[PDB]
């Protein structure tokens, strides 16, 4: 069921049969977060995952676009993800179409940017290391001395939280590497969306809009506790239809929540079939 990067969560028929449905991971979590929502679509409709790999938002799409094209050709292309998941599917879908792809539905499952522009300076790296000391001192119950802010502005995301983790590793026991390597790629997947750059898209987006940002993605990032009607997609996409589903983002993509992203899906894939006969 797993192919490289391709996850295989219901196989097409041999030959022709429903669109199938490419599914695209969150940060920290691999694509069989997807199967509720599976379950609420049409039977018989095909899924496959595309599991983490390396780059800013626009390579992973480099390296995700030529095999979403081996196993799909010229389309009709459904593209869908949760948090990250989202932001990847949407990357695809520019790319899809640059190339002159058919995309027919891109589904943000609350993908919702950060309410304020996340600054990309020395001062916000700053500022980002000091809070996240400070909740380490309350915590972990300790003080956090001085921190080293010219070694980590000139790291990248990844650098940044490889050399706090590897300060950390220095002294105790031994941490297992499976529980590093996580810490380690669950942040920078999720700092990948900062730089995002953002292109028009010209085709359909449906935005799953919970009603907030759950606490912990707050103390990641303080500018999530604030979101705009239209979750910073209003300005790319014109043609964007918001469906709110309420609750927290963390339970966008679980029953019962997910229910309500099903059915409404469910009802757009129908009408993409109608529309192939
Ligand atoms: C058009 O402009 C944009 C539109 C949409 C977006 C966007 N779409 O999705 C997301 C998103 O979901 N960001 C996650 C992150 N980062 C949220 C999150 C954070 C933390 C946690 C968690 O639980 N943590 C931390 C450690 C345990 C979970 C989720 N942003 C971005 C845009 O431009 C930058």
């Amino acid at each position: 069921q797993i192919d490289g990067f391709v996850r295989t969560l219901r196989a097409r028929p041999e030959a022709g049969g429903k669109v199938p449905v490419f599914v695209f991971h969150p940060a920290g979590g691999s694509t069989v977060v997807y199967e509720p929502l599976l379950g609420r679509l049409p039977a018989d409709t095909p899924m496959y995952g595309f599991e983490r790999v390396e780059g800013s938002i626009e390579e992973r799409a480099q390296q995700y676009v030529p095999k979403l094209i081996e196993m799909q050709g010229d389309g009709p292309y459904v593209l869908v993800g949760w948090s990250l998941g989202g932001v990847l599917a949407y990357a695809c879908a520019i790319g899809l179409r640059r190339l002159g792809k058919d995309v027919r539905f891109v589904g943000l499952i609350d993908a919702v940017r950060a309410g304020e522009e996340i600054p990309q300076t020395k001062e916000e790296i700053r500022k980002r290391w000091d809070r996240y000391a400070a909740f380490a001192e309350k915590t972990f119950n300790v003080t956090i001395p001085a921190i080293p802010y010219e070694q980590l502005e000139e790291l990248d995301d990844e650098g940044q939280v490889r050399f706090v983790l590897d300060a950390v590793s220095q002294s105790g026991v031994q941490i297992p590497a499976g529980i590093i390597e996580h810490q380690r790629t669950s942040y920078l997947d999720n700092r990948a969306i900062d730089t995002a750059q953002i292109q028009p898209y010209d085709g359909h987006v449906t935005l799953y809009m919970a009603d907030r940002y759950h606490d912990d993605a707050i103390m990641f990032e303080p500018r999530y506790a604030v979101r705009q009607p239209d979750g910073g997609w209003g300005e790319y996409v014109s043609d964007l239809e918001v469906v709110p589903i309420g609750g927290e983002h963390i339970q966008a993509i679980d029953e019962p929540i997910i229910a309500k992203v099903g059915e409404h899906m469910s009802r757009a894939l129908g009408q993409i079939e109608a529309d192939r006969t």
